[PDB]
C-alpha cells in the first residue's frame, strides 16, 4: 500500500521487543519499505489460502499474543535481506530487490513453516512440537535461502543434490543467527521446537549424531523415505561446514578453523559460481576448494582448511 514510513515496537514469539518497520495508512501496517521492494506481512487467519490480508494494527504496538509471529516474520525476513545484502551483495533471494512476503497463522497446529516459491508460509505449530515457526530466525532464512538456491544453482531437491539443497540452507540459516546475535547456535530450529524439552532442535550441525544423523559419508542414508534423505544426509555437509567455520578434529582429521565469515563466502560463491542441478557430494568439495582458491589463493590456509573438512567427513 502507500503511505508513511513508520516505526512500530512489538514483542516476538519469545516475548523478545524489538522494533519493525511499518507504513502508516490510517492503520500502521507491516510493511516495510526501508529494505529493496519492501517486506511484506500478511495474516492467514488459520486459512490455507494465501496470502491473506496484508497485516494492519491500530497502533503500532505489537505486543498481543496474536501479533508474535507476525513481528518475527517481519523482523526476521528483513535480518534476512540486511544478511544477504550487507555480507554478498545479494538483493533479496532473486537478486533484484523482489518483495519478501510473509504469511503468519496459516492453517491450524500446522508445525511446519516453508518457502513455496512466491512467499514465506508459516504455521503456528501445535504448541507440543512447535510454537510458531517464524520465531526462529534460523527457520526463517533457511526457508528463504531455498529461494535463493532456487535462483542460482537449482539443485535438486533429491538425493546429494538435495542434501547440499538442505544443507546450503542449515549454513546460511545459521549465519543469518549469528549476524543477527540471536542469541546464535549450530542447532535448527531450537528457538521453535518443543517448548516443553530445553536444550533440544532439529537437528545439530557441530555434531548431527546427537540427533543421529550422519556425520561421514560412510553413513550416508540410501533408502528412499524423505526424497532420498535430503534432511539426513545433510549433516554430512553441515559437518563439514561446521568444521570449515569452528575447527576441530573429527574422525581423526584435524580441521583448522577459518571463521564464520570465510565459510560464508566460500559457500556463498560456491554456490552462485560453481553449483548445478545435479551436483554431488564430492562437486561441492571441488567447488568449495575451487572457491576458497579464487578467494585466497590455491597456497592459502582458506584452501587447506577447506580439504581437511571434507577429509573429515569421508568426501573426495
Ligand atoms: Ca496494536
Ligand atoms: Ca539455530
Ligand atoms: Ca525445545
Ligand atoms: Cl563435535
Ligand atoms: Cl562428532
Ligand atoms: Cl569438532
Ligand atoms: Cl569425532
Ligand atoms: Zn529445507
Ligand atoms: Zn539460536
Ligand atoms: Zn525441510
Ligand atoms: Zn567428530
Ligand atoms: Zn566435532
Amino acid at each position: 500500500i502507500t503511505g508513511t514510513s513508520t516505526v512500530g515496537v512489538g514483542r516476538g514469539v519469545l516475548g523478545d521487543q524489538k522494533n519493525i518497520n511499518t507504513t502508516y495508512s490510517t492503520y500502521y501496517y507491516l510493511q516495510d519499505n526501508t529494505r529493496g521492494n519492501g517486506i511484506f506481512t500478511y495474516d492467514a487467519k488459520y486459512r490455507t489460502t494465501l496470502p491473506g490480508s496484508l497485516w494492519a494494527d491500530a497502533d503500532n504496538q505489537f505486543f498481543a499474543s496474536y501479533d508474535a509471529p507476525a513481528v518475527d516474520a517481519h523482523y526476521y525476513a528483513g535480518v534476512t535481506y540486511d544478511y544477504y545484502k550487507n555480507v554478498h551483495n545479494r538483493l533479496s533471494y532473486d537478486g533484484n530487490n523482489a518483495a519478501i512476503r510473509s504469511s503468519v497463522h496459516y492453517s491450524q497446529g500446522y508445525n511446519n513453516a516453508f518457502w513455496n516459491g512466491s512467499q514465506m508460509v508459516y504455521g503456528d505449530g501445535d504448541g507440543q512440537t512447535f510454537i510458531p515457526l517464524s520465531g526462529g530466525i534460523d527457520v526463517v532464512a533457511h526457508e528463504l535461502t531455498h529461494a535463493v538456491t532456487d535462483y542460482t544453482a537449482g539443485l535438486i531437491y533429491q538425493n546429494e543434490s538435495g542434501a547440499i539443497n538442505e544443507a546450503i540452507s542449515d549454513i546460511f540459516g545459521t549465519l543469518v543467527e549469528f549476524y543477527a546475535n540471536k542469541n546464535p547456535d549450530w542447532e535448527i530450529g531450537e528457538d521453535v521446537y518443543t517448548p516443553g524439552i530445553s536444550g533440544d532442535s532439529l537437528r545439530s550441525m557441530s555434531d548431527p549424531a546427537k540427533y543421529g544423523d550422519p556425520d561421514h559419508y560412510s553413513k550416508r542414508y540410501t533408502g528412499t523415505q524423505d526424497n532420498g534423505g535430503v534432511h539426513i544426509n545433510s549433516g554430512i555437509i553441515n559437518k563439514a561446514a561446521y568444521l570449515i567455520s569452528q575447527g576441530g578434529t573429527h574422525y581423526g582429521v584435524s580441521v583448522v578453523g577459518i571463521g564464520r565469515d570465510k565459510l560464508g563466502k566460500i559457500f556463498y560463491r560456491a554456490l552462485t559460481q560453481y553449483l548445478t542441478p545435479t551436483s554431488n557430494f564430492s562437486q561441492l568439495r571441488a567447488a568449495a576448494v575451487q572457491s576458497a582458491t579464487d578467494l585466497y589463493g590455491s597456497t592459502s590456509q582458506e584452501v587447506a582448511s577447506v580439504k581437511q573438512a571434507f577429509d573429515a567427513v569421508g568426501v573426495k
